[PDB]
């Protein structure tokens, strides 16, 4: 039931997506902030400290490069956006940085999840301690993934129009109000005008 | 379902008696093969007279067995030495797989062939494959062989492959257990290692 | 003196090219096949036996993707190319490729040598068992590279205005004239109207 | 004069050894922080802030894993010693690290440097904007790379006979006194007994 970060990606009636959220036993002190083109998820003020204890706390986990938005858990988040930028079709963004970064090297070898969406396709990716893999996502259906126990995308009817709908969606909607510890939520939509960004607080 | 055509076919795991990798190909249009041992490894090659396909398809001749050290491994294309030299110059089974998969990709044919591939030595296996949708690489579960095709069966399947020798092994993969049902056998060959190092074996239809 | 496989890649006057020649020393019965968007290099009629001898001698030498052109002394031509094809910058094409086939497992570990070019940029890579390179090629001079020898990119006053004409001068023209053992060449060259092949025997 | 972040690697009489320096313009109040099997470049007390205003600056600079220290300017520190670690020989570690992290997206496309060494060989890379490129470090001569104007391996005579010493050196020694401003530094030094680490401010 506590899955630690999740990840969503996929299209619905209303446009194009890519929703996550943070789930933590030990590090509740976050949040997610937007920037230029992206989403970072910080320490909240006066635990900035945290940052030097565990380096797989802090990290953009959104990132908008032109049409492509990119997801992740962790500081992949940039590597594989700069390779889109960069040019490099999505399956091959992920697979590469994922390869090369690998599982995180904590205490409960971390995997590290990432997906990346644009006006053709997406592609949804995972490496762990015992295998990299990334797919497409089925045009018919949304999916998530998480860093525990869901370690292979699953299918989900996300309903949601807009970034702030998405992002409140994996915090406290449907499927993912079982999935514990919900610290804060973040996510990216693009109703055909282009990439918007919100936040969602518990 | 309606298709037993799973085109290039690789299994690995450990039985009671030994750790293994099997190969079987299968084709529709190229029948004209068969495998040849050679040092340290197993090659798919055309039958004598036939030398010419490679020229009008340079998907179907390759080693499709490769050992190094007590590492060995199976594949469907030349991948197979790709994976088998970074596991010499020293690099794990996973990476090895997946680095190799990632660059070569899927072959360039009629029906986007996917490369598939698997190593095993004396503590773990893994198994893979690269398509046009993806790329998967996993651990071989210890508790059970597993085998995966280029075509219909894209994904690890568990498979109660018994055999002591890779005589037996190659035999399994082109005639024995489920392995039956999958049509247009053409040549097969295998490793096999009962703990004294890696033996290989071929087996006409 | 023997510089084994050599290839060039630049611009000149005339338009973008790329060149490539094989010299051999034990397998010369061997020449160039133009096919559709490619150039291979096969062995003569009636030696079709020495591919199942020696693995690194038939190859693609050539590949024409779109409005890029991808030459190398090996397999690698279709790995570089499918990425370049697939969407892919040329550096990261060439080097991801280079990385993962690695030098030739033969009696002197030959070099995978490889360049492409479009019409924005241009780059010339080798890999062999002391190291890796992918360079971008200097606008205002070509240059070239072998398997043996001249193992790290050598500018080249390379004069020619077809594909006919490069092919010609990296087997018998200027500098390249010196380099023993030649035995079929083969070159593409675009004056902005596309790419055009043509082979060239001794 | 400004040479950015140096790294050096290479054996001499007393052993082998990997230093590295922080040079930097807009970011001195860093300093090198010894941990277990690692060094790293963090902020100094009252400025924990700047991690969040610059994503290059804080970082693992030094990595030892078994018998192998790894140096880099960068995290790709950490993505080369796992990849050690998890069995990877030291060329591909580098390679596979620095083709899919890539320079970094700064002012100044900052590249990417680092450098392994072990009982046996050594080798020393780069990725820039204009290319990639790793190669083994020459056994009879030690040598040192930067981000900026020294962007190829050069030969020092790089004399130290323990870690303290070697960061010494990077830091004020030799021909590093003319690079441009030093802020912090570190090495790890082997005599054949282990490595061991050690730090040295300006």
């Amino acid at each position: 039931m506590y899955l630690g970060r999740i990840l969503a990606v996929g299209r619905n009636s209303n446009g194009s997506f890519v929703a996550y959220r943070v789930s933590s036993r030990s590090f509740p002190n976050r949040t997610t902030s937007i920037q230029e083109e992206r989403v970072a998820v910080v320490p909240v003020e006066g635990h900035e400290r945290d940052v030097f204890r565990n380096p797989y706390i802090a990290y953009n986990c959104i990132r908008i490069v032109g049409d492509t938005a990119v997801v992740s858990n962790g500081s992949h988040t940039d590597t594989i956006a700069d390779k889109v930028a960069l040019g490099m079709n999505l399956r091959d963004a992920i697979g590469l940085s994922l390869l090369a970064m690998d599982y995180e090297k904590d205490e409960l070898n971390t995997p590290r999840i990432a997906a990346a969406i644009n006006g053709s396709e997406a592609f949804i990716g995972i490496v762990t301690a015992d295998g990299l893999m990334v797919s497409r996502v089925p045009e018919e259906t949304p999916v998530y993934i998480s860093t525990y126990e869901q370690t292979e995308p699953a299918a989900t009817e996300f309903k949601a129009g807009s970034p702030e709908e998405a992002a409140e969606f994996i915090l406290k909607g449907g499927e993912f109000a079982a999935f514990t510890h919900p610290v804060t939520a973040a996510a990216a939509f693009n109703d055909g005008e282009g990439w918007n960004l919100a936040t969602r607080e518990m």
